[PDB]
């Protein structure tokens, strides 16, 4: 049939997709910013395709509801029929991959460890260690998975502290990670993906630090619909871009260039 | 039809495959080991086949030749029929994409810089700004194209000196790399991915030494002829074995529990 405008879901999540300051100014695409808005623009233009991005509706990446078992988030979005694409720090994981299609990855990232600057904290295995100080994981998704999953002593010790600790260290978004570890006195810290701990170190109030290696190593994928026929050249492109440094110039712009804590 | 034996196409390259040293005495499977050998075992036992390891029979990765168009090594063995599986660290690549399957990858990886140890060379940056140490990549990979397809004036230096150098700086293999820059007394320097100079790190004489950051972000894949109903099953059993630590109990019991240069 005759082609027809792509509906691009995506997620606010800094700094992938944020609103512009003057989003109240602006119209339909030219509202957002950040890497997944340029990379949303460049997967379109390798594609061929005009596109319309939209926030998901409920504000979720994507799980499947243990229950109904219906998917929320970007990844319902997809398995429902609601958009055709998502565009997003979605991480490949098992579960997803059989309900969704995923390109290769665009960006490569591991679990980590943020702190509030000072905390006498090194490690995963210092975490385990103490009582002190609380730590935990955004509540859906997965990092909190790797936990559950290891059977590594120091993270199954760390899963035995997390999926008991009252109150809950779980939190329901990374913005909200970010503001307990500040607000802490250095009694929480956060574990999460490196991209975004590496992200915040670079915001003000600079008062954040990575702290250790990376536990993992995962990739995000842009997801189509399974068995879409956009999912080949969609996957083609990102293999492209990433050979000829295109995703690398968009990590260095959002995350190094516009660092807010000093060169 | 009846079930099969599979064929399992893979390339001596260590700590991926290495011949055990004892392999005159030994028979079938048994005579190999290494990193991908471990893998092989995995992704067989979680996709519930029976396999058989072969040896690519030209001792190459896979590129396609530009004057007849026939693809040599594991690839080919995949294209034209000859292999069912490769397991080894084949970068996944748009040209390789393409022609074969690639599950999603087992092992992230950079392109890296390896010297011999006291060579005055910090950064790729270093090496485009001299010329008394000469540098190259393999003959035939993803690192060489990484410098063709480069917009980066740094990078862009780098690949006018080396497309042209003379005696040329590009090597057949791994081990040809790494023994030219330990036989060339500090002239030589090879850029080559993090995972073979990490564990060349650990590796007596302990005279080489990766220095700066990785230059980019890719993976390596397992590759199944394309639309091979086997890839679907292949590629959910190395999400699954990641999710459960697997992949980095063996990355670490190849490059470092084994490691000759010390704790
Ligand atoms: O689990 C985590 O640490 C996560 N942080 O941000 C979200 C994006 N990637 C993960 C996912 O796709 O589930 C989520
Ligand atoms: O290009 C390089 O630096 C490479 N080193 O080892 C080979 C395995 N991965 C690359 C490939 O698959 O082409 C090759
Ligand atoms: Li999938
Ligand atoms: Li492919």
């Amino acid at each position: 049939g005759a082609n027809k405008t792509v509906v691009v879901t995506t997620i606010l999540e800094s700094p992938y997709v944020m609103m512009k300051k003057n989003h109240e100014m602006l119209e339909g695409n030219e509202r957002y910013e950040g890497y997944c808005v340029d990379l949303a623009a460049e997967i379109a233009k390798h594609c061929g395709f005009k596109y319309k991005l939209t926030i998901v509706g409920d504000g979720k990446y994507g799980a499947r509801d243990a229950d109904t078992k219906i998917w929320n988030g970007m990844v319902g979005e997809l398995v429902y029929g609601k958009a055709d694409i998502a565009i997003a720090p979605l991480t490949i994981t098992l579960v997803r991959e059989e309900v969704i299609d995923f390109s290769k990855p665009f960006m490569s990232l591991g679990i980590s460890i943020m702190i509030k600057k000072g905390t006498p904290i090194e490690s995963a295995e210092d975490l385990s260690k103490q009582t002190e100080i609380a730590y935990g994981t955004l509540d859906s998704g997965s990092t909190k998975e790797f936990f559950r999953r290891s059977k590594i002593a120091v993270f199954d010790k760390m899963w035995t502290y997390m999926r008991s600790a009252e109150p809950s260290v779980f939190v329901r978004t990374t913005a909200e990670g970010v503001a307990r570890v500040r607000k802490s006195k250095g009694k929480y810290a956060y574990l999460l993906e490196s991209t975004m701990n590496e992200y915040i170190e670079q915001r003000k109030p600079c008062d954040t630090m990575k702290v250790g290696g990376n536990l993992d190593s995962k990739g995000y994928g842009i997801a189509t619909p399974k068995g879409s026929s956009l999912g080949n050249a969609v996957n083609l492109a990102v293999l492209k871009l990433n050979e000829q440094g295109l995703l690398d110039k968009l990590k260095n712009k959002w995350w190094y260039d516009k660092g807010e804590c000093g060169s």
